[PDB]
């Protein structure tokens, strides 16, 4: 388009189509991520009122103009094309001083980069008119962090850039620096001219200076750790999947410089690891691969004095890269033999370093021992990971699986989530039960509450489902004791954890958000390192001691020194309350952020919105400490929150429904979570029940419907308390105590001394009132008598009379049909398939025990009854009677698989033993589970 009226409209088409098979929303996101280059060819010679903004899809001039205006700006000062802007500003509807002064950030940087590569006016000059001597020193001592961003992105690298630094001028060790990394490992190859303006690459070290000079820094030391970190996010931001594989290539190179050129800042401290842990991404990479193992190689080499004082991030992180590392060598041609033989180089490199390394702060001897394992396995391991004896994979996950349960445990959460899933993606689980790595009961009551956490992500196959649940079945039977994970109704144990040392909300949300700078994906780290460093510089600015308190015993020290910005001064580049919003399944975000909008002065509260809004599942984990920081907030000063939470609750409590049942959980422990935060000046506890106004018979109520009935007791007792039995009798039916259901008192009749006796689980003595009902019903053609049939073959199955409880069935439940089919050996009933009862699933192993001939049709049916049970027992609401039932059949299950794989008389007779083993326990457990 640069006939024109024609012409263009042909090229309306094809960016309105490029857009539609490269999925990005309009052509207008084609005009944003190409806008420099754009604009730097049209309005080198030409207005911008003449722009083509009927292509990429815009609809009038000043759309375009409003959208791209920065550039725009920019580009035209640099070009000294004043009245331009004139006009552009007074085409927009403002004046030209707020629209220099709101883009002030590229257009210095552009003017600074330009007018040194020519050497008359300047472009700063018209900054110093527009703006005079004086708001314009202040707006460049505002934006210096965000003009030294921008000095990195608009330059160059196709060329010698070790010159300059190493030139006889102010610093060299960045030319030694950055020769030494480009020994480490190189990439000899060259890229196509970066997008304009693009200034040459010798001008860093003079563009530095000129800025320096004009606001009084230390020109030749900048580089204190935020700004590191704070450059290098904003490099490893501006890359997109879309602009291709030479792009990132291109970044690195960027990254190199600033690293090369940042001194001992970047190899260091919080940049140091933050850096390493980037480039892991970097690494597994064909096309960009020998520069990000150079500078990783380099960075780990020279930053080894600090990688001996960090164990924890060194385990880690090499675990997850020596992981990355195996896939990768698991999985034109020529170029890529080449990479693959560096990348081996590298590996062995690592593994001789790993295997030669002392750290002074290794806590205990112990967990020396645990790190020279996971090192010298998960350098030696294949590309999957298996479960029998004596390989690596086997060591590594047993080891990975040791450490978790601990109290100085070495990996991270993140770091876990990258070896438990190679070693997972393609299990393999032994045939036999004496090769596996967890054979011993002994050894599976201690590995068997790991195992559960372990099997709680989406990433994991099958057959490590089936190997999971042998484990927790065998367990059960020989501890005796259901998982801990799985019998927990509230979350304030998960909200106490995140608090840890004091009870505050501000130290929880530091802890969550500290929590995504390592388990991010270069967009999250970037917002919550972004938090950190706005909250830390505010308690260094404003010396909140409650909140530096807080800041110090939640963030470790090197997160904590870079996060605060004391030499440079932050840049500028950083209904719900209503029934039937309960059922949307955001909810929770929408209420968080506007919660959090309502509390301005509390800076933690401030830079929530954006992480409530982007990160996913975070609102929900944020919750209860929001809602905390606000109340507690504006308890002296109007209380709005406290009166809006107070009048919706009293209709998000009366809600049954079951897409309101996971919103309805999180009030609940919101609840919780209040009552265990000091209300400041209060006499007693029996103060904090004025944090919010609950109806305790709601809560009540509301919590016996999410299976909440420990919590719905506490509540149950609390509404008693304000008031000195419908719902207690549904929380003490279900409740977990042998006697408490005993307490409640209820009108006599022998229906009650039935309905208790059906509880007690009593043999005759149910068996002589259901009778007589039952009679009673068939005389006198009562429609009762159905459900009194059912009562009686519950009855005539807890007792042991098989016989007659199959002629009650035979005359027309799930569980009695399969359990008396089990028991009388009736093996041709046809099994439902996808049921979540247990004794279907004991059925199908059985049966298919009768109908076959071989032992590996019999052992897949018991391997696919250990997965299905394991999935049903992650499905979450099970009370503790089905929970209880369901690990038992698990323990049924292994037993089976225990004597089909038995060899010789020996392992016959240790099965025997195990079984005298294991009774010792039942003698005295419960019955049900006996």
């Amino acid at each position: 388009p640069g006939c024109v009226t024609h012409s263009a409209l042909y090229a309306a088409s094809c960016i309105k189509r490029i857009a539609q098979t490269l999925k990005l929303s309009g052509p207008q996101e084609l005009f944003k991520l190409f806008a420099p280059q754009l604009l730097y060819t049209w309005l080198d010679n030409d207005s911008i009122q003449d722009i083509a903004y009927e292509i990429f899809g815009f609809s009038s001039l000043l759309d375009l103009l409003r959208e791209a205006q920065t550039e725009a700006a920019a580009i035209m000062m640099m070009r000294g094309q004043e009245q331009e802007v004139c006009q552009l500003a007074q085409s927009l509807g403002l004046t030209p001083e707020k629209l220099v002064q709101q883009s002030f950030t590229k257009i210095i940087a552009y003017s600074i980069a330009h007018d040194i590569s020519i050497a008359y006016v300047t472009g700063e000059s018209r900054m110093r008119k527009i703006l005079g001597k004086e708001e314009y020193l202040a707006n460049i001592h505002l934006n210096f962090a965000d003009i030294i961003s921008t000095f990195f992105d608009i330059f160059d690298q196709e060329d010698p850039i070790e010159k300059a630094f190493r030139r006889d001028e102010r610093f060299a060790y960045a030319a030694e620096t950055l020769e030494e990394i480009k020994k480490l490992g190189h990439l000899p190859t060259a890229l196509p001219p970066n997008q304009q303006p693009m200034f040459r690459a010798k001008y860093l070290p003079r563009e530095i200076v000129h800025l320096c000079s004009r606001t009084q820094y230390e020109p030749e030391n900048i580089w204190t750790p935020a700004l590191v970190v704070f450059v290098a996010r904003k490099l490893l931001k501006t890359i997109h999947p879309a602009l291709g594989p030479l792009h990132a290539c291109s970044v690195l190179r960027k990254i190199r410089v600033l690293i090369c050129l940042a001194g001992d800042h970047a190899i260091s401290g919080y940049p140091l690891e933050m850096l390493l842990h980037s480039l892991r991404v970097f690494v597994v990479d064909p096309e960009c691969a020998d520069d990000a193992l150079g500078i990783t190689q380099y960075l780990i080499k020279r930053g080894d004095e600090y990688l001996k004082r960090t164990p924890s991030f060194l385990a880690g992180y090499a675990l997850s890269s020596l992981a990355d590392l195996r896939v990768f060598l698991s999985s034109q041609e020529s170029q890529f033999k080449a990479t693959k033989s560096k990348a081996q180089e590298f590996h062995a490199w690592f593994s001789k370093y790993l295997a030669a390394y002392d750290s002074p702060e290794f806590k205990d001897e112990g967990q020396k021992q645990a790190f020279r394992s996971i090192t010298e396995n998960a350098a030696h391991i294949r590309a999957s990971g298996n479960a029998e004896k004596g390989t690596h994979e086997s060591n590594l996950l047993l080891e990975i699986l040791k450490d978790w349960g601990r109290e100085n445990q070495l990996l991270n959460e993140p770091a876990r989530d990258v070896a438990l899933s190679m070693l997972c993606g393609v299990f393999n689980i032994p045939p036999s039960s004496r090769l596996d790595v967890i054979e011993t009961d002994e050894d599976a009551i201690k590995n068997g509450a790991v195992v559960w956490k372990s099997c709680s992500s989406q990433r994991l196959g099958g057959e490590y489902l089936a190997w999971a649940g042998r484990v927790l079945g065998r367990s059960f039977a020989a501890s005796g004791e259901v998982p801990e994970d799985l019998l927990r109704e509230s979350q304030l144990q998960e909200y106490r954890r995140l608090s840890q040392g004091v009870g505050s909300s501000e130290e929880g949300l530091l802890n969550l958000i500290k929590s995504l700078t390592i388990s991010g994906d270069c967009f999250t780290a970037g917002l919550a390192e972004a938090a950190l460093r706005t909250i830390v510089s505010d308690a260094i600015s404003d010396n909140d001691h409650d909140l530096l308190s807080a800041c110090q015993e939640s963030l470790p020290e090197p997160l904590l020194i870079a996060s605060n910005w004391d030499p440079y001064r932050t840049p500028l580049s950083d209904e719900v309350f209503s029934a039937r919003a309960l059922e949307n399944p955001n909810w929770s975000q929408h209420l968080a952020i506007r919660l959090a909008l309502s509390a301005p002065k509390i800076v933690t509260l401030r830079v929530l919105p954006p992480i409530l809004s982007k990160v996913k599942g975070f609102a929900e984990r944020a919750f209860p400490f929001v809602v905390h920081l606000v109340l507690a907030y504006q308890l002296d000063k109007q209380q709005s929150a406290k009166r809006e939470l107070s009048e919706s609750l009293q209709e998000w409590l009366n809600f049954t429904s079951e897409p309101a049942k996971e919103n309805l959980k999180l009030l609940i422990n919101t609840i919780l979570y209040l009552r265990t935060q000091p209300l400041p000046g209060e006499s007693s506890i029996a103060d904090r029940a004025h944090w919010l106004d609950v109806n305790m018979a709601s809560a009540a109520a509301a919590a016996t419907r999410c299976g909440m009935y420990k919590v719905a007791l506490l509540f149950a007792e609390l509404a008693a308390e304000s008031t000195r039995s419908d719902i207690l009798l549904e929380i003490f039916e279900n409740i977990d105590d042998p006697d408490a259901y005993y307490g409640l008192s209820q009108d006599a009749s022998l229906s009650t001394v039935l309905a208790r006796l059906e509880y007690e689980n009593d043999g005759a003595k149910s068996l002589a009132f259901r009778g007589a009902q039952y009679d009673s019903h068939l005389r006198g053609r009562d429609l009762q008598s159905r459900q009194d049939c059912n009562a009686l073959i519950k009855a005539l199955s807890s007792l042991g009379l098989a016989g007659l409880s199959n002629s009650l069935l035979q005359s027309q439940s799930l569980d009695a049909t399969f359990t008396t089919a089990r028991k009388l050996e009736i093996w041709n009933l046809p099994a439902p398939v996808n049921s979540d009862s247990w004794a279907v699933t004991v059925y199908k192993a059985y049966q298919s025990m009768y109908q076959a001939q071989e032992l590996d049709t019999v052992r897949s049916m018991v391997h696919d009854g250990l997965k299905n049970t394991v999935r049903h027992l992650s499905s979450g609401s099970l009370n503790t009677s089905v929970l209880r039932q369901q690990l038992g059949a698990l323990a049924a299950l292994t037993e089976l698989d225990d004597i089909l794989n038995v060899r010789d008389q020996s392992e016959l007779q240790c099965t025997l033993a195990t079984f005298e083993k294991r009774s010792k326990w039942m003698m005295s457990g419960r019955y049900a589970d006996v």
